[PDB]
């Protein structure tokens, strides 16, 4: 289901208890849970430019192909987990199968960012199967076409999934996924299955009966 751990990262810079930033962070996470109920994505800014007094900027993105109640469950789990693995971080991100949660002290909302956050290539490689690679190419090409939300793609026994985070413009979503696919090709050349997660999007492919 939608709750297994994919990756997490925290800022090296830590905040101290009983500061405005701690308060702002709590308020943010509380808002994320509230917003969960009836939106799959939302953006937030709490507070004022500063550091202990700093503003918080953040967002969450649930898998767009999942129900309301499932998005809330995932986000509640996410708020608990991100606190657990990143106790006193000024910045943190967390990707579960079902949802993504991010906050920082800098205003990253809406800005393109294609930096690599996480990737995994399957240990099993396909060899002597040109057809597999052509089908992968067709799938990845279709994923790259995404402008809003998510795409599921399929060609033969090759399946793919891509998602843009809801703070991106269409043009920026296309560019982000273009970089994802480039990365899938260049880091995981021969893998039967791989995933690449950038700052503002991700893309995965896998073999079905492979
Ligand atoms: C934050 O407060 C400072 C004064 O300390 C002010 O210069 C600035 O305009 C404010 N910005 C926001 C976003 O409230």
């Amino acid at each position: 289901e939608s709750h297994i751990f994919i990756y997490g990262g925290c800022s090296p810079e830590k905040y101290t208890p009983n500061t405005p930033f701690e308060s702002n962070r709590d308020t943010f996470l509380s808002s994320v849970v509230t917003s969960s109920s009836d939106a799959s994505f939302n953006s937030f800014a709490v507070g004022n430019d500063s550091s202990s007094s700093s503003a918080v900027f953040g967002l969450y993105q649930c898998r767009d192909d999942l129900r309301s109640s499932d998005c809330s469950k995932c986000i509640q789990t996410s708020v608990d987990q991100i606190t657990l693995i990143c106790p006193y971080s000024y910045g943190a991100s967390l990707q579960l199968e079902g949802c993504f949660l991010r906050y920082e002290t800098n205003d990253f909302l809406g800005k393109p960012d294609t930096s690599l956050r996480y990737k995994k290539c399957s240990s099993k490689s396909v060899e002597n199967d040109y057809d597999f690679f052509k089908r992968r190419d067709d799938v990845l090409s279709d994923l790259e076409s995404t402008q809003l939300g998510y795409k599921v793609s399929r060609s033969g026994l090759v399946e793919g999934y891509a998602q843009c985070v809801g703070d991106l413009s269409p043009s920026d979503c296309t560019a982000c996924l273009a970089e994802s696919v480039g990365k899938l090709k260049n880091l995981c050349g021969s893998a039967v299955a791989a995933e690449v997660y950038l700052a503002q999007c991700y893309a995965r492919y896998w073999g079905s009966g492979y």
